[PDB]
């Protein structure tokens, strides 16, 4: 997996291209009940978590994805108090969500407790999320878990890997209907929604399906060097027909941005995140 | 190229690399100026590489080519005389000549063999060279710039500090320029110093960026400078209708994308503004 001092990420979901990162030190590699877990210290990106050969995060750039997937839904809800995170093993999304004063309770449903233990050791700037008194930590498959909940959450975030391995269930279309049922009457959701330069077919499919369930459906994206093609997007759905995802109902002041130690997200970034290249705008609209 | 893959490494982006899977090597020769490599990739179509750095792929060249031309052109009320420096593949030329306002495009390219390789292996880009608006010039664009004064409405540097002053002199009184401008995820300190340098020469300086999978870190920026102190780079002075975007066959650029392109991640906004 590491060859001549480099880790190369290949996957059928982005054929013919690969990011490599230069390795200073192998830190972990063990198989859990669910997936292969590899952690290494990279030369230029800090520590790197890899699950079944796909890069999950690096300490250098994790902040863009973590801040965006949390703040896109939270700042699009006028009063989000109860939050569900599915996945989120590294704790980074949790870290971001709990910064919001309005959030009282964060339930996290993670399938693989080994990812949590590895992240507490090797991703300390992300796994700081686990020290929050707002956390209820839950174990199991998010798909089956979702069934347990009705009219319960203001915001659901699905912080998953790609549609392979244990995350495959989180990309079933019934999962979106399960989240709709789980959400309160005016709830919102934000899911890792893949890359517009790689997966436009899937993005257009997800969007058409969600449009038949929700009065408001949007796609936003962030840049992040160490995901395939250097960016990834977010499927956003609201049960509230008045939700305008493009214009944050909770705009953050610069004071809040500073206090929240944000390195990527702010209110204009939020707005611009919905402005897609013409080829993607055309295909989705 | 090793074991069916081309891997791009460079000390300007240490410890990271894009590899592209190779279907067929097409061309590999050293010109008088640089090493020229062209291959058919498995998934990005043909790929041009100069001294081991990826210049373009047929799959995603449209993003950078559309942005570097339209950012300055749509930020000028009537750009008639245009100068492109570099631009060997022809693709920026292809985008500039779409504008009816443009009467002449001078292109100054140092390496005539890039032009010949691009006409063979990058036909979607080298189509630019069929324009009647073209005046093709040969040589170093730096020394070339010294030849011109008060001549161009728009200068685009499509490249593989004193140069910026030369461009200022070459531009007309209200001229604008756009240069390839560094990745904000790789060299934010350099964007900062270049911006400060440019602010000492020009009344209006901005930084914009586009996404493009096959440049380092998946994006690249643009330095924009204007001699017109009223220029607003962020809000295009020539907005495009949907009809126009359709007619120009744009696949990345439109007027909203233009505006969004100046909205930077907080770390970069902070470093360039605060
Ligand atoms: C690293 S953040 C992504 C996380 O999603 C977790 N995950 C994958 N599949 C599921 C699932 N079906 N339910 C809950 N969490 C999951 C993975 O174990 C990983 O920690
Ligand atoms: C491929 S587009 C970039 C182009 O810039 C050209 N180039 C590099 N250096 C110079 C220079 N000093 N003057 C003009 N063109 C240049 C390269 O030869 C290439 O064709």
């Amino acid at each position: 997996a590491i060859r001549e001092g480099w880790f190369r990420e290949t996957c059928s979901l982005w054929p013919g291209q690969a990011l490599s990162l230069q390795v200073e030190q192998l830190l972990h590699h063990r198989r859990s009940r669910y997936q292969d877990i590899l952690v290494f210290r990279s030369k230029t990106y800090g520590n790197v978590l890899v699950l079944d050969g796909v890069i999950q995060c690096t300490e250098r750039d994790e902040f863009s994805y973590q801040e965006m997937i949390a703040n896109l839904p939270l700042c699009s809800h006028p009063n989000p108090r109860k939050v569900l995170i599915i996945g989120g093993g590294d704790g980074g999304v949790l870290r971001e969500v709990v910064k919001h004063p309005s959030v009282e309770s964060v339930v996290q449903c993670e399938i693989d407790e080994d990812v949590i233990q590895v992240s507490k050791k090797f991703l300390p700037g992300m796994a700081i999320g686990y020290s929050s008194s707002k956390l209820t930590l839950h174990v199991g498959d998010g798909f089956e878990f979702m069934k347990q909940n009705q009219d319960a959450f203001d915001v659901i975030i699905t912080d998953s890997s790609d549609p392979m391995g244990p995350a495959e269930s989180l990309f079933k279309e019934s999962y979106y209907q399960l989240m709709k049922t789980a959400l309160k009457e005016d709830g919102v959701l934000c899911c890792q929604g893949e890359c517009q330069w790689l997966h436009l077919d899937l993005i257009k499919e997800m969007r058409q399906f969600c449009q038949s369930l929700f009065p408001v459906v949007a796609y936003a994206y962030c840049t992040i060097p160490t995901y395939p093609s250097g960016q990834i997007g977010f499927m956003l759905c609201s049960k509230n027909p008045s939700t305008n995802f493009q214009e944050p109902v909770q705009p953050l002041t610069q004071q809040q941005v500073a206090q929240m130690q944000l390195k990527y997200y702010n209110s204009d970034v939020h707005r611009a995140a919905f402005v897609l290249p013409e080829f993607a705008r055309k295909a989705l609209n």
